């Protein structure tokens, strides 16, 4: 077919697997997932990381134009948003049942941005108990998955974007 070898190219899935590892290992968490963004203002769940116990997606579509409809725009200028006890906010029905399922019990969504475009989003969620994450605990987020940005960036464009270098 082509002389070039894939080694010429990482596997996107692994580069994945360093966010949600740190993400975990770091932060020692008990559950936390991350999907990519589409067109169609779905995310996919190409990597996830839970404690033994609890249930594993991958390869799951996230369907909830809820925030990712509206709160978008709000993304793109980096909101946030921290809920200990989801029992508190999203009084909502197919929600909580939505959760339920999932054991999901917490609430942080750090906004991810490519060249101004949201990309994907990590969320984050204890599904032993209720947590509280620190603003320190978000800074770190930021940069954690920041770097991912620059890794999806760089396969992006690479050909030809500045040979002055
Ligand atoms: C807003 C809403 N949906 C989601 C999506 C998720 N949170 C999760 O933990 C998971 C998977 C484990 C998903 C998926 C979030 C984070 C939010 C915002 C948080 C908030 O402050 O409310 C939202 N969803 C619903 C229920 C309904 N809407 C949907 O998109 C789907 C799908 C539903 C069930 C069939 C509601 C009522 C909201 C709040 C509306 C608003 O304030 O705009």
């Amino acid at each position: 077919m082509a002389a070039v070898q894939l080694s010429e190219l990482r596997d996107r899935q692994a580069i994945f697997e360093t966010l949600v590892a740190k993400g975990r290992e770091l932060l020692a968490c008990d559950r936390v997932i991350v999907y990519a963004f589409d067109d169609n203002y779905v995310g996919t769940v190409v990597a996830e990381s839970v404690a033994e116990g609890w249930p594993q997606a991958r390869d799951q579509v996230i369907e909830d134009p809820c925030f990712r409809e509206h709160w978008v725009e709000a993304y793109r200028q980096g909101r946030i948003q921290a809920t200990t006890d989801i029992f508190k906010a999203g009084l909502t029905e197919c929600h909580l049942n939505q959760l339920r399922p999932l054991k999901v019990r917490a609430n942080l969504v750090v906004p991810m941005v490519i060249d101004d475009q949201l990309f994907g989003l990590l969320i984050a969620h204890q599904a032993s108990e209720p947590r509280q994450w620190q603003e320190i605990e978000i800074d770190q987020f930021s940069e954690l998955a920041s770097t991912g940005s620059l890794v999806l960036e760089r396969l992006h464009f690479l050909e030809q974007t500045i040979a002055s270098l």
